[PDB]
DNA sequence: CATGGC
DNA sequence: CATGGC
């Protein structure tokens, strides 16, 4: 990684260690996903390795009315993880010392003399491929503690930074943890929750990489194992190399991407590999159980874990319901577009996820872009998703959704492979035709 | 009113 | 997925 980001991380490692000398308690503010949670856990474990104290708040968004609330708190150091860049002037106003470890699209109005931004964008690194908020926090706290490098990668996983290998600083952090002896890389089958589920559920719940026929299908995987010589109820670590060699051979036919890198730290032995941990933190976040999530990053392991594993389990049962619905009621196709639609509240928060899983499983044609639609009374939340072939071929959902949404006083955007929009329900039909007419110009002439 | 989710 | 509107 470029020297500047290790310099700037060291600049922020100074500000911390000197407040911990004085006995100051540190304020941590972070985001509520796996990257946010794992980021907070990083700073918290650096802080506990030096007998410091801290006060964590976990929020979904950062609002101005919270940074104003923050300024009468009388804390000497504010450590923002996975949020800040957007609201830099308002955090510059804040008294005392400040650290923003974020990886979002920063403010060119780049404020703060008391403030220490770390953000991989400002060191010509990629903010959605090469380093995560949890990763950036480890750069901020490398000099104090190096045992936290696993959590750094957990955030990177949850936040989808893995194409054929961790790029950039994540690779660097991955390298570094291996040398430290806290992380182990291995090539193995990438099955969901191996230590903790029987083989057939583990194959059923492997949503990424998708397993056509098997993913989200207990009876089929159960079937699949039975008729290939393998005990559907035994745990994956309890197989023998020749039956391991059989499942590997067959699962590789169904999708070769299932064999590849798997990361394990001795702190998470019994729970999961770093992907499974990410999953668990995401489930805690999505149930507003932030103390359970943080608990886990700090080693807490009794009933908290069992609660956390059950949140994962429940969420996975949603996604099967989920892909089972998709499936019963297919997508209605049109010109350069698919779309599916629900008024069921059960699917409002899951729609994008099942949308893109359903393309990986080939249920719905991966070449045609897919618009998940969820009715929120007078508005319709839109989750757009397509394949890598569909982009390298014109399709850009990032712009198209912004164009068409703003047309009807609504609001959309993103990338590229994946966009979101909020649109009036009265307009939905004309909106769906306008995206279709916009994609047609994006691929045709 | 206030906050806190997506 | 852009939020910052609901
Ligand atoms: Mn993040
Ligand atoms: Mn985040």
């Amino acid at each position: 990684l470029p020297d500047s980001i290790l310099k700037r991380g060291a600049e922020a490692s100074k500000v911390l260690e000197e407040h911990l000398e004085r006995g100051n308690i540190i304020r941590i503010i972070s985001h509520n996903d796996a990257d946010g949670l794992s980021a907070a856990g990083v700073v918290a474990r650096a802080i506990s390795s030096m007998n410091g104290q801290f006060h964590i708040s976990i929020l979904s968004r950062l609002k101005k009315e919270f940074i104003k609330k923050l300024s009468g708190e009388k804390y000497s150091l504010f450590f923002f993880c996975d949020m800040g860049s957007a609201y830099l002037e308002e955090i510059s106003r804040l008294k005392g010392d400040v650290i923003v470890a974020d990886h979002h699209q920063p403010s060119e109005s780049e404020a703060g003399p008391h403030v220490v931004h770390i953000n991989p964008h400002l060191h010509g690194l990629d903010g959605s491929r090469d380093l995560s908020a949890s990763g950036t926090a480890y750069l901020a706290t490398r000099l104090l503690n190096r045992k936290t490098a696993p959590l750094a990668l957990v955030g990177a996983l949850g936040d989808m930074q893995y194409t054929d290998g961790f790029t950039g600083a994540n690779r660097f952090i991955m390298e570094e943890a291996v040398e430290e002896g806290v992380l182990q890389v291995h090539s193995d089958l990438k099955l969901a929750s191996r230590y903790t589920e029987p083989l057939y559920r583990s194959i059923a719940y492997t949503f990424n990489p998708a397993l056509p026929g098997l993913t989200g299908d207990m009876e089929a995987s159960m079937g699949f194992l039975e008729n290939i010589g393998v005990s559907y109820g035994v745990k994956y670590p309890d197989l023998s190399p020749e039956e391991r060699d059989v499942l590997r051979d067959e699962l590789t036919r169904i999708n070769p991407e299932i064999f590849g890198e798997v990361f394990t730290s001795r702190e998470f032995r019994n729970i999961g590999d770093l992907s499974d941990i990410a999953g668990v933190l995401d489930a805690c976040g999505k149930n507003r159980k932030y103390g359970i999530g943080i608990g886990l990053c700090l080693g807490e392991r009794e009933g908290a874990l069992d609660v956390a594993l059950e949140l994962q389990k429940n969420y996975r049962e949603e996604l099967v319901k989920g892909l089972a619905w998709i499936r019963r009621e297919g997508s209605t196709t049109l010109e350069n577009l698919q779309y599916i639609y629900s008024e069921d509240k059960a699917f409002k928060g899951i729609m994008g996820t099942i949308a893109s899983i359903s393309l990986s499983l080939k249920i719905l044609d991966p070449d045609i872009p897919l618009l998940g639609l969820s009715r929120m009374d007078q508005h319709v939340k839109v989750s757009a998703r397509t394949t890598r072939p569909a982009v390298e071929r014109g399709v850009n959902l990032g712009v198209a959704l912004r164009d068409a949404a703003a047309s009807f006083g609504g609001t959309g955007g993103g990338h590229d492979i994946a966009a979101g929009a909020m649109v009036p329900y009265r307009d939905m039909e004309s909106f769906l035709q306008l995206v279709d007419e916009i994609l047609g110009t994006q691929t045709g002439p």
